[PDB]
């Protein structure tokens, strides 16, 4: 009956604040597989793209396995969370009938693969330690290039090509969109991505039906890039009991990186020094300089669809702030 | 060796006999030309590069160019190195670039096509190659050339940068990456636009020398410089240019045999049963090489007059071969 309790929890897949850690436990540490499968069924993607269900499950389980179970934050639970958050953002009223089925597939697939094989240290750490990854990718979006390469390579494993029935033009278009989306999750691109989102909000056009008007690739991919980026940075917008767990997990990852930097004689990265860190001040700063500027701008683009999410973010900022004095 | 030594005396001159140097050096033109340039520029002393580490690395690097690729081999690498070396001595660019910037442009030239398989980025992308899978279809070859060039520094006695400071090494690496990535032909138009912008807003001394204050402008010059050197074949003496044309067309035709034996859209100039070698050269000069070299000549006015003249002479000759 554990499967019955899991099915009950998956009924919330269209809701912000899904109990994703509960789903991870109830699914036997397969949150990415069950949430992806549920979303594909919900959006009729198996029928639309003629995806064999056995192929979908085989790919998802292989992809999920290539997330590191032994990293506290950038694991399969984070991947499932970003997938489900992207799924909700795609459903927003202001975007109804705006994106094609292929664009929706691209955004959800990009979210599922976007951190695969993440080692739990930052791009800068990989660059400064002369890692094989940084050498492979010439210090440029090192992790994000790797996540894409792994995500696409796994499609070639036995019974894993979930896109086997797409047309060549469909596969070509999907591949480009997925690459554009995942490379936009590099935090070094955040300021330019947000600057561009602000420009689009300030010049936004809406159709007679009231939804966003996006009539060229540049504008369409920019919205999908910022959507998945918002989903990636969505932990402080979630109910507090979820947000606090994500904070526990990112600080564990940061502190472990700082212990490796300290042992190597390197300067310790910001927020990574467990002897000189303020978890609470770091969260307020994170929200104030990164997460709220981004989500306030997204909320403007889809106004007023995201008002409840923005209100939760502001409440959680107030809560973490209140723990400082 | 004595004849090889005499040929190498032309190292500061446009139109070095690089094919002869390739013959006389035992197919080691990249090694001997790089060594000669490092001495001519006092780079070994300036950066405390042990001569035996320089030779070991250069030989390993040269070995990773493919001998069965007609154009993108070690002779082409040697030619781009030597061409960059001459462009760096342009009078309008005197006192522009630091020694580390000079080292970066020359090292970038040497590694800029290493391990080239003789097929284009589009071929690698459309064939779902391992390279394109690794590099997400984005500057596939150029990312690979860089990764190989840098990885070879870790071979036994190959770290020619071992005596650079940590900050010098980090700065060099960034500049080399920025330069080699700019050799991707899909970036040509943006790069040329930026070169034109710099021309229209150029600042000069009274003695006709360019003033490039910020790194962004300086890296753009070095990017366009190595790009110019990469595309310099039609600006060389005709006897050399014709040999380069033979070699690129062999490589293109062999790729076209593969877009046919596999069944793809045939890349331009790659169909041996429908190609006009001479028309292609004139079109290449008119749309790519001359717009680039005319803009560069304006930047360094008038120091590139002799080079732009040869280009126009060579274009006239190829046009005269068309009936
Ligand atoms: C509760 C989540 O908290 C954070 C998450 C992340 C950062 C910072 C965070 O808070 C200080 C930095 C960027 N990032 C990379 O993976 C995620
Ligand atoms: C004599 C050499 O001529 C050529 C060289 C190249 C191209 C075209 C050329 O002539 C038609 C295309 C770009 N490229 C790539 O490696 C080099
Ligand atoms: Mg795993
Ligand atoms: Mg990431
Ligand atoms: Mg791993
Ligand atoms: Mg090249
Ligand atoms: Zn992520
Ligand atoms: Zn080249």
């Amino acid at each position: 009956e554990q499967e019955d309790v899991l099915a009950k929890e998956l009924e919330d897949v269209n809701k912000w604040g899904l109990h994703v850690f509960r789903i991870a436990e109830l699914s036997g540490n397969r949150p990415l597989t069950v949430i992806m499968h549920t979303i594909f069924q919900e959006r009729d993607l198996l029928k639309t793209f003629k995806i064999p269900v056995d192929t979908l499950i085989t790919y998802l389980m292989t992809l999920e396995d290539h997330y590191h179970a032994d990293v506290a934050y950038h694991n399969n639970i984070h991947a499932a969370d970003v997938v489900q958050s992207t799924h909700v953002l795609l459903s927003t009223p202001a975007l109804e009938a705006v994106f094609t089925d292929l664009e929706i597939l691209a955004a959800i697939f990009a979210s599922a693969i976007h951190d695969v094989d993440h080692p739990g240290v930052s791009n800068q750490f990989l660059i400064n330690t002369n890692s094989e990854l940084a050498l492979m990718y010439n210090d440029s979006s090192v992790l994000e290039n790797h996540h894409l390469a792994v995500g696409f390579k796994l499609l070639q494993e036995e019974n894993c090509d979930i896109f086997q029935n797409l047309t060549k033009k469909q596969r070509q278009s999907l591949r480009k969109m997925v690459i554009d989306i995942v490379l936009a999750t590099d935090m070094s691109k955040h300021m330019n991505l947000l600057a561009d989102l602000k420009t689009m909000v300030e010049t936004k056009k809406v159709t007679s039906s009231g939804v966003l008007l996006l009539d060229n690739y540049s504008d369409r991919i920019q919205v999908l890039q910022n959507m998945v980026h918002c989903a990636d940075l969505s932990n402080p917008t979630k109910p507090l009991q979820l947000y606090r767990q994500w904070t526990d997990r990112i600080m564990e990852e940061f502190f472990r990186q700082g212990d490796r930097e300290r042992e190597r004689g390197m300067e310790i990265s910001p927020m990574c020094d467990k002897h000189n860190a303020s978890v609470e001040k770091s969260q307020v700063g994170f929200i104030d300089y990164i997460v709220h500027p981004l989500w306030e701008t997204w909320a403007d683009l889809v106004h007023p669809d995201a008002q409840d999410i923005l209100d939760t973010l502001e409440d959680n900022r107030e809560w973490y702030q209140s723990t400082i004095p």
